[PDB]
Formats: structure tokens, C-alpha cells, sequence
């Protein structure tokens, strides 16, 4: 299904993993907790190198879980793999390379990029939804939604990614994962339903609005979620958050939308719309 590379392989097309960012001639893109991702080429291919970096058997598992789901899941939506490598302690995913890289990045102009209009971030949430429905109707959890596993390719379509902590089939778990700043309050206690999935769209449907990114340490409130609270207690409107970075965003559309991460954002489980739900939302919105 999937090309085996050779670890030496990926050293050769990653310039030998150069930390270096790509904006400077290097090969890091960026990196999560579970490792680094590297730019490089492949037989003309440009592509996405995530080196998984550290306990031992649960990065294995993640690794072996990231492929199977790929192996079934094919979408204009999800990220694509090309191959991997098993070579000995280093676990290496290739994947084809996204031209816009995160919607955290985009959000935030990492590397001088334009803001993303209205009219952009509204069809980039239209993505994501195609995206999440997809992997819902075949059974499958993300477990980590957040902006920063929201790619863009070279048109700014949305592709999910990251799919080592995705789950098959309201079940529990002793080992709990994900980002807190965009973790339902379930998950957060261990629970595993793809209703936590929707929760956490929520938080990225609120990043898109406002710019700003889920959690800041340096930030009053730190989390985004807080801000939700401010509205939701008439304290302060969505208008006072809207991202200044944009120009084409109109009120109706914006509550709109706020209207949607609203309806995620339910503290009961069982109160959240469906993806199939948020996604006509959205249809509607525009
Ligand atoms: C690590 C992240 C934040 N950035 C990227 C990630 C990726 N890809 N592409 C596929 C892919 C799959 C995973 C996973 N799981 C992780 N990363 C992946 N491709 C590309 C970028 C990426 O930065 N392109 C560069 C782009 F942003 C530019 C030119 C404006 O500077």
C-alpha cells in the first residue's frame, strides 16, 4: 500500500534532518509532542518527513495506528502518506508536503504569510468538517482536532493530520492524550467518543474567528475558552473578538459561525451537534 523507505534514505532527502527552518534554507517545518516534521524530496516529490520523538512501545503503537487508519482512509480532506521507516529506534512517516503548511501558522503569519480573508477561513472550515465527517462515517476518532493538524495545500484545501492517537468502532482510557487547551472536558477525564471530536472544532472554529490561538501563557484569559464564558455572560460580543488581521468579514456570517462553535462547545456530550450536523451549519453559513 505504502513505499518502505531506509532511514538513511530520509537522512539523504532531509539534508540529514537539518533543524534549520525551510524560511532560512534549513529543513524544519515544525513540531509537535510526539516529533519533529522536515521538508524534503523525493523523486521530484516534495514531501513531509515527521521524525517521532519521545515511551518506546506507545510511539511504535501510535506509528503502527497512524498507518492502518491512512491505509483505510483516503480523502480530498486527510492528509496523504506515502511511506515510513521502521529502521531500528527511528520511526520516520513520509507524507506529501502541504504548500500553506498549519492553520495555526496561517492564523498567526508565521513567516510573514498574508492574514487568510473571511471568505478563506470560511471554505478552510467547510474542509475540516468533510474532513472530520469522513473519518466519523468510517468509525474513526482524530483524538487530537486542533489547528495545528489542520493543513493547507497549495488552493488552501483543508487536510486533517495526525493520526497516531485515532480510534476505532463511549469507552475509557488510563492513558489520557490529546492538547488541553482544545480537549473536551470528557476526554480530559479519559473518556474516548467522537463527540469530543466536535468539541474540539469548536476551539478551531473559535480560532478562526478571532486569530488568536487556544491557549497563550502570556495572555488574559489564556484559554479561548474563556472568552466563549465573557460572551455567553453578555460581559463581551463576539464583534470585540472578530481577528482585526481580516477585512472582508461580515457580522452575519461571523455570528454565524460563532453561532456553530457555540453549539459544539455544550458541556453535555449529548447536547453537540453531529459532524453531519456541523457541516450543514456551515453549508448554510455562506
Ligand atoms: C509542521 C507543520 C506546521 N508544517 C507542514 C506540515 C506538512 N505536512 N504535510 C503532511 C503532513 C502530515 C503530518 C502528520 N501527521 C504532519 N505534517 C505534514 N507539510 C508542510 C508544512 C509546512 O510548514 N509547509 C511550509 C509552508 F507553511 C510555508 C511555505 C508558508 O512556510
Amino acid at each position: 500500500r505504502f513505499h518502505s523507505f531506509s532511514f538513511y534514505e530520509l537522512k539523504n532527502v532531509t539534508n540529514n534532518f537539518d533543524e534549520r527552518p525551510i524560511s532560512v534554507g534549513g529543513n524544519k517545518m515544525g513540531e509537535g509532542g510526539f516529533g519533529v516534521v522536515y521538508k524534503g524530496y523525493v523523486n521530484n516529490t516534495t514531501v513531509a518527513v515527521k521524525k517521532l520523538a519521545a515511551t518506546t512501545e506507545e510511539l511504535k503503537q501510535q506509528f503502527d495506528q497512524e498507518i492502518k487508519v491512512m491505509a483505510k482512509c483516503q480523502h480530498e480532506n486527510l492528509v496523504e502518506l506515502l511511506g515510513f521507516s521502521s529502521d531500528g529506534d527511528d520511526l520516520c512517516l513520509v507524507y506529501v508536503y502541504m504548500p500553506n503548511g498549519s492553520l495555526l501558522d496561517r492564523l498567526s503569519c508565521l513567516d510573514g504569510t498574508p492574514p487568510l480573508s473571511w471568505h478563506m477561513r470560511c471554505k478552510i472550515a467547510q474542509g475540516a468538517a468533510n474532513g472530520i465527517n469522513f473519518l466519523h462515517e468510517n468509525h474513526h476518532i482524530h483524538r487530537d482536532i486542533k489547528s495545528a493538524n489542520i493543513l493547507l495545500d497549495e488552493a488552501f484545501t483543508a487536510k486533517i493530520s495526525d493520526f497516531g492517537l485515532a480510534r476505532a468502532s463511549t469507552v475509557m482510557t488510563s492513558r489520557i492524550v490529546g492538547t488541553t487547551a482544545y480537549m473536551a472536558p470528557e476526554a480530559l477525564r479519559g473518556e474516548i467518543t467522537p463527540k469530543s471530536d466536535i468539541y474540539s472544532f469548536g476551539v478551531v472554529l473559535l480560532e478562526i474567528i478571532t486569530g488568536l490561538p487556544a491557549v497563550d501563557e502570556h495572555r488574559e484569559p489564556q484559554l479561548l475558552l474563556d472568552i466563549k464564558e465573557e460572551i455567553e455572560d453578555e460581559e463581551k460580543t463576539i464583534e470585540d473578538y472578530i481577528d482585526k488581521k481580516m477585512n472582508d468579514a461580515d457580522s452575519t456570517s461571523v455570528e454565524a459561525m460563532y453561532s456553530v462553535a457555540s453549539q459544539c462547545l455544550h458541556e453535555k456530550k449529548n447536547k453537540r451537534p453531529d459532524i453531519k450536523k456541523v457541516q450543514q451549519l456551515l453549508q448554510e453559513m455562506t
